[PDB]
């Protein structure tokens, strides 16, 4: 069960929470006001989504948000992350504010609040507003940061009076990688892409302004609003461990190199004020340059680094090469192995990329504690899921889940006592979900979402998370 875990194993105020986000949850996709993201055009096409599926409804937390606090805070939770929908407050994502939108976030704020629970608050999950796709490019244009800015200024002046916690982004690596070198995610750009692109150049443009937009509205944060409202705010980064194949001077330097095109992307910017020096020499001029002021202004501008952990692979070298560019992935130069030995580097969940590899959570903490002088990390995502299919009983028996997450977080406790700044770690999901490409067929949750009756079933898993996180 426990395996010796309990707040007690965990640091003095660390921090225990669920994570949703708004498109994956909220429902009313095209209710109360909001206006269509890119997501809702994606999905809404024949054929992008797992049965055509949508977040049209999802698990309408927007209407059932009351139950699903009370539901965490029985699980003895500190805090919930969530994101706020850009265009559930503009419609357009710009100019008319929709109160009605406002009105519900207020509402779930003040619920939180009233349970005794943490808001931890993103104010952007894959969810662009479609106006500003359309209008601008969304972020291929370098005046997202202003756009971003303004949204973020709104929030800040409008939720910030009881919000202390926020992040900008959330994976804008997995933005650039899908949404633009594999184009498998909106806007579905890449060099073979039917709404065009350029698999070796647009990837790196787009981080480039996710970075800037970020300083841009932590800057705003910092001169408008921090003195009377004394919150922070960070960003959310996906971080999956690599793992050296083999001792070889070419396998190390090969997991190295995944691990600064992965993580030292955003991480080597926001700590250090410059990209990964691997990345200047082998990407070049396809790489966008900082200039001194912009690098001022991105270097620390992270209160908090959230890192969403989930899996580890084996990384396999071989002699770099002068090659023509032709993706942000090809830049790598690396070969991804899933085995050593003969063996597994961990069983798959239900999604095809995610190997339950426990020590892969002590690999990234311990990574990023050694390489970036310790910031302050949250676990802002951690988790597993279950295929489509099963019946209620099946789904509530979690089994695996609940070995996974005494696994990875006896990992992450490891990490911890050895000195890692970790303030706090966020389970995903909260609630079996929209899962994107995968829609209703992959549930991530803690609690069962029966999503014929919208009905909630804590799983064994929300229960062993009871039994550990008690006061
Ligand atoms: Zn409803």
């Amino acid at each position: 069960w426990l395996g010796g875990l309990s707040r007690a194993a965990f640091p003095k105020r660390f921090v225990f929470g669920t994570v949703t986000s708004a498109y994956q949850v909220e429902g009313m996709a095209a209710s109360g006001g909001r206006g269509p993201s890119i997501w809702d055009a994606f999905a809404h096409t024949p054929g992008n989504v797992a049965g055509n599926q949508n977040g049209d409804v999802a698990t309408d937390q927007y209407h059932r948000y009351k139950e699903d606090v009370n539901l965490m805070k029985s699980l003895n939770f500190d805090a919930y992350r969530f994101s706020i929908s850009w265009s559930r407050i503009f419609p357009d994502g710009e100019g008319r504010v929709n109160q009605e939108g406002v009105a519900y976030y207020n509402n779930l704020i003040n619920y939180l609040l009233q349970k005794g629970i943490t808001p931890y608050v993103n104010l952007y999950h894959y969810d662009l507003p479609l106006a500003l796709e359309k209008k601008y490019g969304g972020w291929l244009n370098a005046k997202m940061a202003d756009l971003f800015t303004e949204y973020a200024d709104f929030c800040f002046k409008t939720f910030g009076n009881r919000v202390k916690h926020w992040f900008t982004f959330n994976e804008p690596r997995i933005v650039a990688l899908l949404g633009y070198d594999q184009g498998t995610n909106p806007p579905k750009r890449c060099t073979k892409c039917a709404a065009g692109g350029n698999s070796a150049t647009e990837p790196y443009i787009v981080a480039h302004n996710f970075l800037l937009s970020h300083a841009a509205a932590v800057a705003r944060y910092r001169t408008k609003y921090q003195a009377a409202q004394q919150g922070k705010v960070g960003i959310v980064l996906d971080f999956n461990w690599y793992e050296a194949l083999s001792n070889s001077t070419e396998d190390q330097a090969a997991a190295q190199r995944a691990r600064d095109f992965h993580i030292g992307w955003y991480l080597d910017p926001l700590i250090n004020g410059h990209y990964p020096q691997i990345m200047q020499d082998l990407v070049k001029d396809r790489l966008p340059k900082f200039t001194p002021e912009q690098a001022r202004l991105v270097k620390g501008s992270a209160d908090y680094i959230g890192i969403n952990q989930y899996t580890a692979s084996y990384m396999k070298g071989q002699q770099l090469m002068q090659q023509t560019p032709t993706s942000y992935s090809a830049d790598w130069q690396v070969t991804y192995v899933f085995a050593k030995n003969g063996k597994p580097i961990g069983p798959q969940a239900n999604s095809n990329w995610l190997y339950i590899v426990p020590w892969g959570m002590y690999g990234c903490v311990n990574y990023i504690k050694q390489k970036y002088g310790n910031p302050t990390v949250v676990i802002t995502e951690n988790g597993m899921d279950q295929p489509a299919n099963l019946s209620r009983d099946q789904y509530l028996r979690d089994t695996t889940r609940v070995h996974f997450y005494r696994s990875y977080l006896t990992q992450l406790k490891k990490a911890i006592d050895e000195g890692a700044n970790v303030a706090g770690y966020f389970a995903w999901s909260l609630l079996d979900n929209f899962e994107w490409l995968s829609g209703y067929t992959s549930k991530f949750g803690i609690v069962y979402v029966d999503f014929n009756t919208l009905e909630r079933h804590p799983k064994a898993s929300a229960y062993w998370f009871r039994d550990m996180l008690k006061h």
